[PDB]
DNA sequence: CGGGCATGCCCG
DNA sequence: CGGGCATGCCCG
DNA sequence: CGGGCATGCCCG
DNA sequence: CGGGCATGCCCG
């Protein structure tokens, strides 16, 4: 309905928060996250785990929704895609059943649902929302990005920023956080690199 | 002919507002504190931030017109040069007017309104409410001509009226700044608050 | 039918075609000046530009003179020469309209002057006949006229043209050619002395 | 047939000729006579001089057909990679297949040809006498891909290889050079020499 | 007729 | 995202 | 317009 | 696992 999706956190009713454990001081490492710059290095098509958490037990039938969209106004417009060259493929696009196009997938859930809306333009996928674990204290959602930053064709190292919200069956909004997302062929030298840099100032 | 540039926040505190855009020579956009400008670019991507606290005339509506600054011109048109007018360069690809100087870019609503009588050039959009966790309706506009082009502005300053208004027609806010487009603003908004200081 | 990218290449033919440009001023501000050093004119939006043309032999009768502007540069060769869209429907000049304001070169005086636009190449240019120079006159003199400056947007926008004359017979060829840069704006002297002393300095 | 390659001047002797370029390190092209490799820009007007003894026969044409240069990718046919093919900024006008890498600008009657079973793509001109009062014949040709595209030539060295030849399939002309495309020329040619002039 | 500037654009 | 030139045009 | 950086990936 | 490299692109 709106094909400028909202970027500011709002936790809301319940207390919604996203946040990042594993951490790992490595270049070629898979993924990390950067407080300082909250942004979150991944590589490609690899398993990214992000943990939710809240106060209360939200309404039945809640969602949680993960939709990319450019840091940039004047590329914000344009709807986050997978470059041709990874969407024609066959890496990943074999028997897989989520749209070749889809930049953001989920793993390990059968539930998820890939959202193409047909108005706006926008993909985004989405996964029923579950209590944690009987153990634990967050709910582990864990995401894939099937293109690099820099993709020419998709991305074009276009800044993105992962937004992810906390979901009504029919839509409506409950909760909201986001992040700056740059996927790399190793996060180690790309994040130091960038907290580096912010150190420099 | 020649509508009201008068500031009037009006029933709603309408609040049109800029967000922190870096200064750097050829910045795509800047906008100035000290004076009400917007240094723009061309064709570029400029997002004006609009807050309203009490909103609620359902069918209203967001205008923004452009209109000449000195008085011996503020009667006269804001129209595009004719030369970006003709010209291939951003009249294809787009579903917008080749010769207004306003346009909407992230919305498909828009209307570009020809004054039948008036010729004045302007721009709407529905009023939308900012989504839930947010506090500003973020409208995105690009201006197509530089604000040096002969044939168009030949240099005359010109302002910019946003005006909220009753889906028939019905003032209920508004509010001004002069904008510029240059190939860089950076250079361009140093220079000005500049000798504005001194004097 | 016809030839896609017209060549520059000078060609002196059976005859000795030559193209020659009398004294001209120094003057910063000048209507026109010329660079033998730089080979090229450097004249005023729509303003009178002489051209002095030269033959050991005099060619046969129908024969005429060809000037069709070209894009120096090969990026920029295939486009061809037309004026701005802004001064082409300019009201400041096509008035007391005589030819097309597409074209960018048109001759002063001479009604014989009848110009071309190659359907198959869209190629603009203007033609007028040879008349054998005034008596006692070594030159041929035509006056060509160019109408957007070399700067203007929409249309060649500082993108250097090359202006090829060209001998040619009554009906579809060649006997004689001689091209030379040109450059239209608004300050001729200063634009000429800035860039041969540019040039003195490689 | 496949892969031919060995140079052949021929009954009118086939000379394939560049002018002197830009020395600019980011120019549209540049030849270099030590490497015998053409480098230029992606989409950029590469400007070759055909040149031949004499007026070789009535209905002949030259065709442009890359190839890998690697023994190994010999057999790999050479195309535009996915992106460069369904991404917009050049195909907006396409008399030109969408997939080959060798264009021709500014002649209408160009022909792209693709190989039956054996399908390999080249684009033909019917050749044309020198204008009146030059010795050179020349062809603009645009080179659609980088040659480090990833799904492309993916940094595979190529040769452009130029044939002069009848309708009638007898081909008599060949000549063949290295063609590298890349943001700017003048540098990697100049790493190019600096380095195997040492080595 | 030359000096000088503003602002687009390309390059020490 | 900074330094410096272009080149139409105004000044006087 | 050249010098420097960005960024997937080669190499050991 | 990281350091260094080529190659497209942006900063000054
Ligand atoms: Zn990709
Ligand atoms: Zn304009
Ligand atoms: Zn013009
Ligand atoms: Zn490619």
């Amino acid at each position: 309905h709106e094909f400028i999706p909202s970027n500011t956190d709002y936790p809301g009713p319940h207390h919604f928060e996203v946040t990042f454990q594993q951490s790992s001081t490595a270049k070629s490492a898979t993924w990390t996250y950067s407080p300082l710059l909250k942004k979150l290095y991944c590589q490609i098509a690899k398993t990214c785990p992000i943990q939710i958490k809240v106060s209360t037990p939200p309404p039945p039938g809640t969602a949680i929704r993960a939709m990319p969209v450019y840091k940039k106004a004047e590329h914000v417009t344009d709807v986050v895609k997978r470059c041709p060259n990874h969407e024609l493929g066959r890496d990943f696009n074999e028997g897989q059943s989520a749209p070749a196009s889809h930049l953001i997938r989920v793993e390990g859930n059968n539930l998820s649902q890939y959202v193409d809306d047909p108005v706006t333009g926008r993909q985004s996928v989405v996964v029923p929302y579950e209590p944690p674990q009987v153990g634990t204290e967050f709910t582990t959602i864990l995401y894939n990005f099937m293109c690099n930053s820099s993709c020419v064709g998709g991305m074009n190292r276009r800044p993105i920023l992962i937004i992810i919200t906390l979901e009504m069956r029919d839509g409506q909004v409950l909760g909201r956080r986001s992040f700056e997302g740059r996927i790399c062929a190793c996060p180690g030298r790309d994040r130091k690199a960038d907290e580096d840099h912010y150190r420099e100032q």
